């Protein structure tokens, strides 16, 4: 194995070969790999159009480099709630509700607006040790993983990431490298075609995760128009087009849904948490209910068309009976009082 | 302009807009560009596959930056003999034969299995040398050798990223467009069909009188083994062509044949060559020969394909059989001698 051999198959548009993409990975998190190698790597396989294996063999070893959480603090039914990229005002908030409905919530990124940004623009400690948030979500219902802390290894990765600037298969490791490692969550794609690959990797995990791509773009479930849903459970994919406009949701414009940043997107959260009505509050509302549904595929057996519309009544319910602005709250006190 | 909107345009496999490879060659060249920049730029343009005008930006920058040889020194009708990589063995050869067919040829190489400067060196040509020197090699001996370092120093980044990800790029196409003698004509030999039909593009945008092949065995040469593409550049059009060396009597030939080695090896080969032994590498180095010299003549004329090739051939040979090819390469190596003095 070596870099012009997995390069030169790569750029003549094969597929690798198996354990020859986490032999690339493993130079890269061991800091064995040149810039221009892991840029290489990181353009060709994409350009390549990487497959769910190949993904599944970077995940998998960029996870063997992380810290874990303590042992047996993550409740096995925990969820993630995030995109690909960009939707954090969405991603953030919905994680805000579903917490809030009562579903433990575990969150990964980092600072760019990031994830870890707007929720920093609200008050919380984003930076936290694996002790931490274990409390977090032990106390709050909420916890979130700081990249940097808990994939030490993948520095040398995250500057080629931001030399470049453009996207890459490297986009899709966030949602498939949560070192708090959920069973269940909504994982949204910007592409349709990445986004069944993603949910190939899940599949093969065992989770119940619904991978969503708005068919406007988003990496969200969205109200502009139909998504695609791949719903991931059993070890396997029900690939669907699902339609808000049967939950009663309006059609919204997609400059209505698109998020800012951390400051205006702080201000978006705090505005839709206080009761405020719109195109926003209704996409919160939406991927987070698809959040809920997720969770729901750990355990019950409940249908879809049921499971849809609890979930929908819990994550109004968790904005209009002020328990999601309480739980915010709540988790910025959180913060302040580890000191 | 910037790298993520460039680099964005190439994962969407989209043609860049104008003028942005020359914005992203132009960082390169003046050191701005970090080495993931330019490697994520080599091999996207690579997988997007590029086109003419944008390989004709990199080249034209990167001529920009290039130290030139002298005012006047370079005869009007100079010609190249290169391959973009699988040949050196081939490509040295012709080269020496068509200088001593009476044809100016000014090469441009780099040190690497002995690369093309590797097996001058191993004769004993100083291949080193500044633009005075290489002017003065041209008029005395008829042929001449540009030192890619020499003439390139601000392609260093590139280079250095080049070695680092070892698979081929479109940078690979660089070194038979960014001559710095700017010959007009030549034989420039493609291991890849669809960049050879590119750069065919670029010459043609010059109007230079070139003919670029292609083995059809994944040769950059002409090849004995089988047939090959060529596309015949001249007055600003391009006509593609196949090619069969059967026709013009040769017999056809096994790739291991042909093939070079460490350059003591390969030095001990052009010997051989040169001193008149028969076999497939002559074969192969006078169809190459030839094929320059037809190019050379598309400069003047606009002579019969056939005829062109029967005339390239025969003083492609004769070059050999008289001892002219074996006495010129002595005459470079007695100029490189002459320096020190
Ligand atoms: C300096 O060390 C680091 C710098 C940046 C990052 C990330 O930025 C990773 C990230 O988002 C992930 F995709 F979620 F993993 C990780 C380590
Ligand atoms: C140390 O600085 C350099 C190192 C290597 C080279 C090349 O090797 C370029 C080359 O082949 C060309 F495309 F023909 F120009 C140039 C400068």
């Amino acid at each position: 194995p070596s870099w012009p051999q997995i390069l030169g198959r790569l750029t003549d548009n094969r597929d690798l070969a198996r354990g020859q993409a986490a032999w690339a990975m493993d130079q890269i998190m061991t800091g064995n790999a040149r810039p221009a190698q892991i840029a290489a790597f990181a353009v060709a396989m994409t350009m390549k159009a990487p497959t769910a294996d190949e993904v599944g063999e970077l995940a998998g070893v960029m996870l063997s480099h992380a810290h874990p959480l303590p042992a047996d603090t993550v409740p096995d039914d925990a969820v993630d709630v995030v995109g690909t990229g960009n939707t954090v005002n969405l991603s953030t908030m919905a994680a805000i509700v579903v917490a809030a409905a009562g579903v433990p919530v575990v969150k990964h990124g980092n600072r760019a607006s990031g994830g870890a940004d707007t929720l920093e623009a609200l008050g919380v400690r984003i930076d936290l040790g694996p002790d931490l948030v274990a409390r977090s979500l032990a106390e709050v219902g909420i916890g979130f993983c700081f990249a940097p802390r808990f994939h030490p290894s993948y520095r040398h990765a995250a500057a080629v990431r931001r030399e470049i600037g453009v996207p890459t298969v490297f986009n899709l490791l966030g949602p498939l490298t949560n070192p708090a490692r959920p069973r269940a969550g909504l994982i949204g794609c910007a592409f349709a075609d990445l986004a069944e690959v993603m949910a190939g990797v899940f599949a093969a995990r065992r989770s119940s995760v619904l991978v969503v791509h708005g068919d406007d773009g988003l990496d969200e479930l969205t109200t502009t128009t139909t998504s695609t849903i791949w719903r991931v459970a059993a070890g396997s994919v029900d690939k669907l087009t699902f339609d808000p406009a049967g939950f009663g949701f309006a059609r919204a414009q997609l400059d209505q849904l698109a998020g800012g940043d951390a400051q205006a997107n702080a201000a978006a959260v705090r505005a839709v948490l206080g009761g405020a009505r719109g195109p926003v509050r209704d996409a919160v509302v939406l991927n987070a209910a698809g959040a809920i549904v997720a969770h729901a595929g750990l355990s019950s057996r409940a249908e879809w068309l049921p499971a849809w519309e609890e979930g929908l009544r819990r994550a109004s319910a968790a904005i209009d009976t002020g328990a999601a602005e309480q739980l915010l709250a709540r988790w910025v006190r959180f913060g302040r009082q580890i000191l």
